[PDB]
């Protein structure tokens, strides 16, 4: 009767987590303005700050196993609280101490969605503990969202950009007292590499969902600012209106997949990998068209952004029954491992910053303006359509070999 509670507070953890991972993009206008950074200095805050979290997941993946599992947990959300609140009060000459305090957080934020999931799936059954691990990803997108809505909301009613950072630990602290009480304290991989880089399918699997994990992170991470810049120029509420339309296409996208998947797996047995690749084209078709419609009215841009993360979402979240399929059971845990250190690596581990990076190249070379920081955001951000595609081709080659490996892996583990 406990565990139905611990499950809940994870959930509510899982939400937290995910809030202050993107309340500190939701109010990126204000700390390049006060910083004085450019664009590089946002892309180096979001980019350490998941090179610090793809490091430090398989750490806290090996010391679960080890030690027990509960009091790191807190441990690390008492981390990410404290040191986003610590960081709240750095002053305008300090950048790097918030670069480092965003790698610091990445640290106890990989503890958490790391060594979270093991205990919820270990506290119920099969079948419940598959409807509390739904619960759990529906859980992440809503955080997700009520970043950037809790962090415009936040700074415009105080009007400061601190309180964005200040809010969030009130109710970290919360949740890591409650962790600490309710949750009840539940007790070679080197030739697994090498057969699943002998793989094939799961070897195009990990690098489409790298692609997404890209194009994922780099709009996640500019929008909002793309948006107001785009506003400005068109002569706040804006990360909200994305908030609103990522907390409800997370799930929207998760649904279209899940229907799109169950309707085309009777017409084809390569059905889930088409799938992902026809998501893959309107996902890339609806991106580039944000651009171009940003330009006259945000109300198309808003509908494109809509469209484009429906369509983008809903292929990914399915790659994991296709990682499943083509894996034995006896390496399943080493090659999800691989495939999120793979994902994050050449995926949003660089992304924000290489952004960053192509926008100041663009403005540097030209007149500095808002509108050329307009149009220079615009053409640095026109690469996401790019990896887009390549993710596209590589669910392609995918498909190209699902049936077989599917085949040999049903042949090896029917042994
Ligand atoms: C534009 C920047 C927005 C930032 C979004 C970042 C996270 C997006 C979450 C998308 C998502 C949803 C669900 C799942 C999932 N995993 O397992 C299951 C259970 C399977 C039951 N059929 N669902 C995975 C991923």
């Amino acid at each position: 009767e406990k565990r139905k509670a611990a499950a809940a507070i994870l959930s509510l953890g899982n939400v937290l987590n995910y809030l202050d991972r993107y309340t500190v993009a939701g109010v990126l206008l204000d700390i390049q303005q006060h910083f004085g950074v450019k664009d590089r200095g946002a892309g180096l805050l979001q980019s350490v700050f998941i090179c610090s979290f793809m490091v430090a997941a398989p750490i806290f993946g090996y010391l679960g196993d080890r030690f027990n599992r509960k009091v790191i947990l807190s441990c690390g959300i008492f981390f990410w609280s404290a040191v986003t609140f610590s960081s709240s009060f750095i002053p305008q000459q300090y950048f790097w101490l918030l670069v480092l305090s965003r790698g610091l957080v990445g640290i106890g934020e990989a503890s958490y969605s790391t060594i979270a999931p093991t205990i919820i799936g270990d506290l119920f059954t099969k079948n419940t503990r598959t409807l509390m691990l739904s619960v759990f990803y529906f859980a992440i997108p809503l955080g997700s969202g009520l970043g950037y809505i809790t962090g415009s909301s936040v700074k415009q009613a105080a009007g400061d950009w601190h309180w964005a950072l200040r809010v969030s630990p009130v109710l970290g602290m919360i949740t890591g007292t409650l962790i600490l009480i309710l949750v009840p304290a539940t007790k070679s991989w080197l030739r697994d590499m090498k057969a699943l880089i002998r793989n094939r399918s799961y070897v195009f699997s990990s690098l489409a969902t790298s692609a997404v994990s890209f194009a994922t992170g780099a709009l996640g991470m500019w929008i909002p600012l793309y948006l107001h810049r785009a506003q400005v120029v068109q002569k706040a509420k804006d990360s909200l209106i994305f908030g609103a339309i990522t907390c409800f296409t997370g799930f929207l996208g998760v649904v279209t997949g899940a229907g799109a998947t169950r309707w085309c797996r009777l017409k084809t047995q390569r059905a889930d990998p088409l799938v992902c690749a026809v998501g893959m084209l309107g996902s890339a078709i609806f991106i580039c068209l944000i651009f171009v419609a940003a330009k006259s009215s945000i109300v198309g841009a808003y509908i494109c952004i809509f469209v484009g993360e429906t369509l983008l979402f809903s292929n990914w979240a399915i790659t994991a029954d296709i990682l499943m399929y083509v894996v034995i059971p006896t390496r399943r845990a080493t090659a999800v491992a691989l495939q999120s250190f793979t994902s994050h690596l050449l995926g949003d581990a660089g992304s924000p910053y290489l952004i960053g990076f192509i926008s100041d190249l663009i403005r540097q070379s030209t007149k500095d303006s808002p509108l050329w920081e307009f149009l220079s955001l615009g053409y640095a951000l026109m690469l996401c359509p790019f990896v887009v595609v390549l993710g596209g081709m590589f669910f392609l080659a995918t498909a190209l070999f699902f049936v077989s490996d599917r085949a040999r892996a049903e042949q090896q583990v029917n042994q």
